[PDB]
């Protein structure tokens, strides 16, 4: 493969460009009208339009696809994730065309689709499904041989329906009274079905994927698993590499199981077996993926491999460059997702302009993966996300601590996102303990999103420093274009003569107004005094890179923060936190009854008592020396009185209507 | 240990941040009103004043470190090298207050300070 075309977006096309270019394989990218300065676009070599920006119309067609790779001369297609990652008519079509399909055959992918073909053909192979019954017969006498069969514990749900009514839970053997009470009082009034399929336990079960990967020749091996248990609204939020919680035996048990569940199906390329498990270390397998996943880097980082790379070398023909006995497993890696989302209305997803980006520290041990530059927005066609987290460390513990420091430098101005929840997620003590489970966010679900708190007086000193240093920035910035360069009063230092300078500046925090009296001191320090308690506050700007710095002294207590200033509000980001203070606005920045403009006739009248108009409607047309003049409303409220009925004679600056 | 505070200035000051930064540690430091534009202010997240310049009213305090530890809420405590480094009692102190001290324990501290009590500890161990 000496060109790949990537028929996707965002962060996963760029993934696959950067190990391109590492390798010297030519990209070429597809970008719609939607993406047409998106990060991808500019990382390709080449990228060609499709149509409008729905994806209906540009990443989930397969002749619009094809089309690109024939005419850029691509010799493979790598799908990524999410359009036709799972398409097995396209790996078809990409095959009868002459195009390496990056991805397993469609032999593979086509016996994946129907969850019955796959269990039963692992199933045969020696792989530990989740077996239970699909069938019918499993009525009040056949549901007690059934129970004794799979074990005492129970849960019962219906052939067809659902809702959460009429299910039947067993945690011991001397409940089938109780299972005959419910099966009559209201589980067959709802479901209407005698027919009721069994499971084995729901109590904190926990997902936990292993990786498998395959060639053309008839290899397989294993990369280490995952736990993935940590979701709401069954979307992955995070995400654990190594698994913790588990033995060595029980690492090389799920190794063994999934590579013969891969070769079971004849998989080839990157892909995952996932496993679900109790707390005794029983795994089940319930699905398996055929793509490769965006899940990979956080593997990656303990186990030292490289899998885009790979991916691309079996599809060339040749063999896994890693056996087996091969991989490693050091330390402990992490994900945290961030989203374009408001969790304050349990997660709707919001679009919107980023006005400022900034990422944390790069460092071999924290990799950072944006698919959203400073300047762009994130549209409603496509997935919200705009930037993975990845970090490494040690062991467990450290690399939680690695986890919120860097994350807390993420800085994202301009609309809501997930941050927060990320941290509170994080830095809960039953996670740190390990008490994880498929339900852990619904089980704490209150101690995760939390109230603003109120500012402390320190903070409000912190930002009414960064405004009036900004203040001086643009009184340094003026002087740099002036003629009388070096003079006085290009000095913001407050000097008055014989006397002090007090500036009375009032903060808005959150709902409450606070009023700071900054006196400006001889040595360019400053009191403030907010309510009564008086802050030695000294302080500057300083410039790294792109981001600006406030460096504070308050009290004799240093910190540093960034200081960023949109509009009115004032950000400040910490190693503790994130703080947004408010500047009020005056009334006359923000308040943008009428009169007769001559005199003349009313033609129409609009509106009468009892109306409401908002502002600029109609209230009324008249004509003044044959010049049709339409009067409209600055104001606002509801009509109490029309003066002048239709046809009548209006004069010069004469009251029309009147709001009571 | 995920803030330390470092009861020292200089070299070992940068140091150990220089780690804690790499690891994800926060860093809080002291100055005195002598390092009030040294090197480790401006390195570390977090630093407090003591007071006068000589080291004896601000590295060898005992009360005034301990004091920094409790407001920044740093949960250990490093004294490096020269000032606290060798002070069993302050070793004692954190203990009692509830810090980590990084260092040995008190007890392999005081049984050092007297060069024969070590000697025939180490003696009789071959």
């Amino acid at each position: 493969i000496t060109k790949v075309l990537i028929a996707n977006r965002g962060e996963i096309a760029c993934r696959v460009m950067r190990t391109a270019k590492k390798l010297g394989v030519q990209t070429v990218a597809v970008y719609s009208e939607a993406d047409r300065n998106s990060m991808h676009v500019d990382m390709a070599d080449e990228a060609y339009s499709i149509g409008p920006a729905p994806s209906q119309q540009s990443y989930l067609s397969m002749e619009k696809i094809i089309q690109v790779a024939k005419t850029s001369a691509a010799q493979a297609i790598h799908p990524g994730c999410g359009f036709l990652s799972e398409n097995m008519e396209f790996a078809e079509l990409c095959k009868q065309e002459g195009i390496i399909f990056i991805g397993p055959p469609p032999s593979a992918i086509r016996d994946m689709g129907i969850k019955s073909t796959s269990k039963s053909i692992m199933a045969a192979a020696g792989v530990p499904v989740v077996e239970g019954y699909h069938g019918e017969d499993q009525s009040d006498q056949c549901l007690k041989e059934h129970a004794r069969r799979i074990g005492y514990p129970v849960m019962i749900k219906a052939v067809r329906g659902g809702g959460g009514k009429g299910m039947r839970i067993v945690r011991s053997e001397q409940e089938f009274q109780e299972q005959l009470e419910s099966a009559r009082r209201e589980a067959k009034k709802s479901f209407n079905d005698d027919a009721m399929l069994i499971e084995k336990f729901v109590d904190t079960p926990r997902h936990v994927e292993v990786q498998v990967f395959g060639d053309h020749h008839g290899n397989a091996v294993y990369l280490f698993e995952r736990d993935c248990s940590v979701q709401r609204r069954h979307q992955k939020i995070i995400e654990e590499a190594p698994a913790p919680g588990i033995k060595s035996e029980v690492r090389k048990k799920l190794g063994e199981a999934a590579v013969r569940a891969a070769k079971a199906v004849n998989y080839v390329g990157a892909g995952t077996v996932e496993f679900i498990m109790d707390s005794k270390h029983n795994f089940c397998f319930m699905e398996m993926n055929t793509r490769l996943q965006v899940e990979h880097p956080v593997t990656e980082m303990i186990t030292g491999t490289d899998l885009v790379e790979w991916q691309l070398r079996i599809a060339a023909g040749e063999k896994i460059p890693l056996s087996q006995e091969e991989i490693t497993l050091q330390g402990h890696a992490f994900e945290a997702r961030i989203y374009a989302e408001d969790p304050s209305n349990n997660f709707m997803p919001v679009a919107g302009p980023l006005v400022h980006l900034s990422t944390p520290r790069a460092d071999p041990s924290t990799r950072i993966e944006t698919g959203v530059r400073q300047g762009d927005e994130v549209s409603v066609h496509y997935d919200p996300m705009i930037a993975k987290l990845v970090v490494w460390a040690a062991d467990r513990q450290a690399a939680l601590t690695k986890l919120r420091y860097s994350l807390r430098q993420y800085n994202i101005v301009g609309l809501h996102t997930n941050i927060d929840f990320l941290l509170n997620l994080s830095g809960h003590p039953e996670f740190e303990a390990g008490n994880v489970h498929t339900d852990f966010i619904p089980q704490h679900h209150k101690q995760l999103l939390l109230s603003r708190k109120a500012a402390a007086k320190e903070s409000l000193c912190q930002a009414a420093l960064g405004l009036i240093l900004k203040e001086k920035a643009m009184t340094d910035t003026f002087t740099l274009q002036a003629h009388d360069q070096f003079s006085p009063f290009s000095s913001s230092s407050g000097r008055r003569l014989n006397i002090s300078y007090t500036r009375n500046m009032t903060l808005k925090d959150g709902k409450n107004n606070v009023a700071i009296a900054v006196t400006y001191n001889h040595d360019g320090s400053y009191s403030m005094q907010i309510e009564d308690k008086t802050f030695q506050v000294l302080g500057n700007l300083y410039s790294e890179g792109d981001c600006t710095y406030l460096k504070c002294s308050v009290n004799g207590v240093a910190s540093k923060a960034k200081l960023i200033i949109l509009e009115n509000t004032i950000y400040l980001f910490s190693k503790e936190g994130s703080i947004e203070i408010d500047i009020p606005v005056p009334k006359y920045l923000s308040s943008v009854g009428p009169l007769a403009p001559m005199t003349g006739t009313i033609e129409k009248v609009f509106v009468k008592a009892g109306d409401k108009v908002k502002a600029g409607d109609s209230l009324m047309v008249m004509i003044a020396m044959k010049m049709e003049h339409t009067i409209k409303s600055p104001k606002d409220g509801t009509v109490k009185k029309v003066f002048y009925r239709e046809g009548a004679q209006a004069n010069r600056h004469t009251p029309l209507v009147e709001f009571e």
